DNA sequence: CGGTGCAACAAATTGATAAGCAATGCTTTTTTGGC
DNA sequence: GGCCAAAAAAGCATT
DNA sequence: GCTTATCAATTTGTTGCACC
């Protein structure tokens, strides 16, 4: 139950058969290089579809109608393996973990009142070292926003003292900025394995 | 290529609970690039 | 697309 | 071990992107 960049990119292959496979495989990797540099560098504003496809007809000489057929099922792909149980793992980027989590205490920070965090399924992100450095190192740039699938920010980490683990000496670390995904809603309904029922959908 | 519309976004409240992380060497998985 | 040895990244330890 | 993130219900303002 685990998914990798190769396992992804042939899976996208083969449902992208108008296409040459080393052609869907030097896009994933475009794609997966856009939204690396937009966290670290960022330069041109928030990364969106739109912004990624551009980006693949510019680079790759891609119609602009199959970079955006792509870039879609390559999300889509991710969510099919994550609601599958399938845990997602890009090398050079990070990997999208499922947890169960359970039941437990909330409440309605306006008013007060308990209110119990149902138990779930979710969907979380672990930014690989790889990117984590090219973040720090670069010093942070914008964010990236799929509808639908997630969202890509950076938080940030004031400078404090730290210890090496292992021998217990102090480190001293600076402020630096981490990438932080927010699932979207239709991953995590998807991902979430106790809400396949009759929705919540009410007016008033 | 450009204008609209609207559900999916971000931000904001509190507070109990769950998850992640500083350094870094050895082990394992993944990719790379030739043939 | 499969093989393969080497390089890179990730996994683990503990993180 | 200490720090950061998770999440509840609900409103106010923003934006990705489907659809003209
Ligand atoms: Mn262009
Ligand atoms: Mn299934
Ligand atoms: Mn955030
Ligand atoms: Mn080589
Ligand atoms: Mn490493
Ligand atoms: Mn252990
Ligand atoms: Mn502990």
């Amino acid at each position: 139950m685990a998914s990798t960049k190769s396992e992804l990119i042939e899976r996208l292959a083969t449902q992208q058969s108008h296409i040459p496979a080393k052609t869907v495989e030097d896009a994933v990797k475009e794609m997966l290089e856009h939204m690396a540099s937009t966290l670290a560098q960022g330069g041109s504003g928030g990364l969106t579809k739109a912004e990624m496809s551009e980006y693949l007809f510019d680079k790759l000489g891609l119609s602009k109608r199959d970079a955006k057929e792509l870039v879609e099922l390559f999300f889509e792909e991710i969510r099919r393996a994550l609601e599958n149980g399938e845990q997602v793992k890009l090398s050079g980027f990070g990997n999208f973990d499922l947890r169960d989590k359970n039941q437990r205490p909330g409440r309605n920070p306006k008013t007060g009142e308990d209110i119990p965090i149902t138990a779930r399924r979710v969907v979380t992100f672990r930014p690989g070292q790889k990117l984590k450095s090219r973040v720090e190192n670069a010093g942070g740039g914008e964010r990236i926003e799929i509808r639908g699938f997630g969202s890509f920010s950076l938080h940030y980490r004031a400078p404090r003292t730290g210890r090496n683990p292992k021998t217990g000496d102090k480190v001293e670390l600076e402020g630096k900025y981490v990438p932080h995904f927010k699932p979207g809603k239709e991953l995590r309904d998807r991902a979430n394995i106790y809400g396949g029922s009759g929705h919540h959908h009410h007016h008033h």
